[PDB]
């Protein structure tokens, strides 16, 4: 699995450690091996929400299944709890974009997983 | 909706009110309440099109429905448009990847639009 | 088409020309002319691979039409391969999604490519 989180929170707003905590949460959450998990933050962007620019979060998480109706409103409630926790951002100015990747379209070392 | 627009113009070359005009103009484009438009603007970027580093811009246009072959080209004008006039990107120099998604693949306040 | 790049290997470990490689390689690769090619490279990330800070990349390919299974493999490959050459990154610590595009999905020029 792959999770991105851009975000207009400065760099040194996010704390130690976050990406190890979102690395864990999120293998245990999607059942993926930690190993498989992927984290990026990206913060300092220009960005609004609703057109505004107080504290909000533009996020994606990609994966080869583990991907549905019950199981992404279990992961939006764990992300945007650590979002507000960690990064004291609302959970109502986060969108979580979210994919099911097919095996064929996920390249990995020097191959795909189909 | 989330509008996300990715170029190697420099920061300062982007005008003020920018992430305001796009987010008004997509709330009336897209038909949907500004206060569910979020929109980010990443300036500064190593990128080529076409071979070169003369400004350019890869976009992203995500959407609950709203998304289609004659509203498409309706938004293309739109933001070709405004990145032109306001980043002076020349409009073939411009890629905005449509994505229709599905209310269950969209997270927001620790749930999905489902 | 477009590639994008994400990495957490420093902007002066990116090669001159290395945005020109990407782009020849991949017309030749997908058979398409250099001139609709666009490639992007974001380096200095904060992410993490499996856990791990060491040097990683999260990539896409967006194409209109050749994105297949065979296909893609031999792009992983390829670019697995110049990742690993240029910028130093080991093949199992890159992941790349990739797109196969509607032409109606892509805007450009003020239109789409439908
Ligand atoms: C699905 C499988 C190919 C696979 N994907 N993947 C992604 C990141 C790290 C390890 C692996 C991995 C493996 O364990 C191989 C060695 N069997
Ligand atoms: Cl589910
Ligand atoms: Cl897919
Ligand atoms: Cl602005
Ligand atoms: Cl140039
Ligand atoms: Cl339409
Ligand atoms: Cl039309
Ligand atoms: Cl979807
Ligand atoms: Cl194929
Ligand atoms: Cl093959
Ligand atoms: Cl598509």
């Amino acid at each position: 699995p792959m999770f991105i989180v851009n975000t207009n929170v400065p760099r040194a707003s996010v704390p130690d450690g976050f990406l190890s905590e979102l690395t864990q949460q999120l293998a245990q959450a999607t059942g993926k091996p930690p190993q498989y998990i992927a984290v990026h933050v990206v913060p300092d962007q220009l960005m609004a929400f609703g057109g505004s620019s107080e504290p909000c979060a533009l996020c994606s998480l990609h994966s080869i299944g583990k991907i549905g109706g019950a199981q992404n409103r279990s992961y939006s409630k764990l992300l945007c709890g650590l979002l507000a926790e960690r990064l004291r951002i609302s959970p109502d100015r986060v969108y979580i974009n979210y994919y099911d990747m097919n095996a064929a379209n996920v390249g990995w070392n020097n191959s795909t997983f189909a």
